[PDB]
């Protein structure tokens, strides 16, 4: 995308077949799986529309999760063109003619305008509000994506400690929810769900428990051929 | 993260896609090995706090393991908020105002705004600081990942004294203690936990001679006090 | 490790991540090899001792080997110390101070202080006697993995000389013994440790045979040790 | 080795990792074989011998065969104090002496040194004659690899013209002759060892035949010819 | 310490034996914290538990004081 900064002025450069590579790679590994999501946040430097397009229009066997994105970048894009300032009429020449929802997608806007309004004028965040549009479709896909309704997750009588919890943070990764909630609904369901002799040992520790004090608390509790005890 | 020095000041530019796919693969296959300490040491290049957050965001198998190292980071960042010079608050007009605790973390500050404090005034160690809280939750993680003592690794009947040095060696990486102490323990514990057949000439080395020493000399022999033959 | 010369000043640059993979790769495969040895001699650009002692480091299952060569380091860091010109406390104002054994070793030096000394005051051979005692270490560990004696290594009833050279050029290698002597040596052990069949054309061949010469003929003979005597 | 035109005066850098990795890999696939000399000279761009004695220390399996070598390099080297200028042991003051047979090898020379013979008075051919003289020993070694000489090549009865010709072309590659008397034996070795079938298409084809136009007439007729004449 | 050993006995012969130890304080000390609980027996090894990290040897001594006899049983066995 657009790049350049202490030897000058802005040059827009193409996509590196190893990002797309890995893109393609990552999917057959492990398709839906949440980490999609930051390493997509974090890669793409200089986010304009377009070039995040391709990314989408490279899509392979998940071209129906795609599909839906699309539709949710659609409404997004209709609440931005009327929900949200709207633009106004007639303007003198020269002006980027504050854009539209539509001019946001790389289908209505071609990359002279779009790399215009990007930084002829002082920058204005179209790339950040596509991407985060993007970002709000995955996080629909990655809901929609997993078995267990959150309190789905047990601990059986012999069930581990540690793949408990590996079972548990799977779902969890998969919330989509606030954070005081979270915690306050994590205190609560790790303890109910429990196998009765774990539960039972759990309680002990009682309220004001960290993750880092029951990791440590669980370390007696240990694996396999070991049998847990109180004492 | 920052970079650049031949061409002139330091500029913010992301890692690798390879690099990326490294720690992938390291984290997929190492996942809680203390060798992984060093490798991540390294890949932490110069001293951008984002580039750091992100990549812990990657993780797809101990996703608990990593939470509880952000939560160490989150309350060792508190303690930089109150045992640590904070100043006053308020401040003069042209001054960047000095990050509080919270600030020197990735989710609470714009990236610009990282860059800023430690590229527009002259250094401040907020890349450190974040690597070294982020370090402090590995060596927690090895602390959580050990299952068995050091008087528990015991050496068994048909065990070789190899197998057994290899295994209090890396037992020894995740313990976290003082070098005198971990010395001291080495000269009494090394022929304590072996069994009595390969202690018969291994007892009659006595007093001093060193790891390397004893190595040698163990070498020597091997199995029980004498080697065995498979074919 | 410190680059740059005709670009500009010293910069302290960081190895790329494909340069510590194939590291990774190598210690993984190869081990305890011989070859190992040179390769890393070759890859330590800049001899800089923090980065060498970084290499160190990484190793997985074969760590107390990778101890016994850290003892090694503090073994020569002490010969250093006290057998090599020893340093008094007292030095004049504004002086960099040169290293004693301590300052040398990964444990008690600092980075900005350890670039210091190698780029004010006249060069030290600081990474270069870093290098040749973890070299001295690997020499060691070569020796604790060989499982082989000069009398031990015989060609077998079914076994060619291409086998049997094999064997003795793999273990010579990990020999840590006087050329002078291994020479004087050699020309009575490649007759003595084969077999009846190969070993009359052997002697057969006679003194003013050099090593081209001998492979040279015993190329054409074939087998195991084919008829020795051709009429 | 040294490196740098357009920006000046070279720099002493060493070889790439990736060029290390590739020089194992090549040998792992074939180490023997006759492209591998061409391969060698392609990749030893800037022949300092340092740089050059490190792909000679670094060699895997063929470590007997590689040995044999350094004979045919030493005795070369004491070609070089006999048959070529070999100067007087006095010297005047801040000169760079002049390499003897012994200063040629990076084990027994010293890198500031080396680089100084090698640039401070107008370029000698060190690098150059090191090379030409490890082709000699590369030679000799592909003599010792050889399964099949140049007059063991035969044609049977179910073995086609481009079977044969591969063969026959497989064993040119070190013919060690002279091009003058290589011409003579690839007009005459071809026909005589082709069997009598395809004997018959070059018989009747004849004097004045390129090899372009006898592989033309072997692609027309097919196989090695077939029971009935056809010319 | 045995199923019927009360703890002032048990601790009495620990420090005894540890008086003779000649070794550097620290090296006493970090020792004692733990190898105090690990060999004791499990109701009283229960109890020191649940004093758990922190507090003073005082504070310890107090502790076992009012405890009494070797180790009195619990109901979650």
């Amino acid at each position: 995308p657009i790049v350049q900064n202490l030897q000058g002025q802005m040059v827009h450069q193409a996509i590196s077949p190893r990002t797309l590579n890995a893109w393609v790679k990552v999917v057959e590994e492990k398709a839906f799986s949440p980490e999609v999501i930051p390493m997509f946040s974090a890669l793409s430097e200089g986010a304009t529309p377009q070039d995040l397009n391709t990314m989408l229009n490279t899509v392979g066997g998940h071209q129906a999760a795609m599909q839906m994105l699309k539709e949710t970048i659609n409404e997004e894009a209709a609440e931005w063109d009327r929900l949200h300032p709207v633009h106004a009429g007639p303007i003198a020449p020269g002006q980027m003619r504050e854009p539209r929802g539509s001019d946001i997608a790389g289908t209505t806007s071609t990359l002279q305008e779009q790399i215009g309004w990007m930084t002829h004028n002082p920058p204005i965040p179209v790339g950040e509000i596509y991407k985060r549009w993007i970002i709000l479709g995955l996080n629909k896909i990655v809901r929609m994506y997993s078995p267990t309704s959150i309190l789905d997750i047990r601990q059986g009588p012999k069930e581990p400690f540690r793949d408990y919890v590996d079972r548990f943070y799977k779902t969890l990764r998969a919330e989509q929810a606030s954070q005081e909630v979270k915690n306050w609904m994590t205190e609560t369901l790790l303890v109910q769900n429990a196998n009765p002799d774990c539960k039972t040992i759990l309680k002990a520790l009682g309220p004001g428990a960290t993750l880092e004090e029951m990791m440590t608390a669980c370390q007696g509790v240990g694996g396999p051929g070991h049998k847990a005890r109180v004492l």
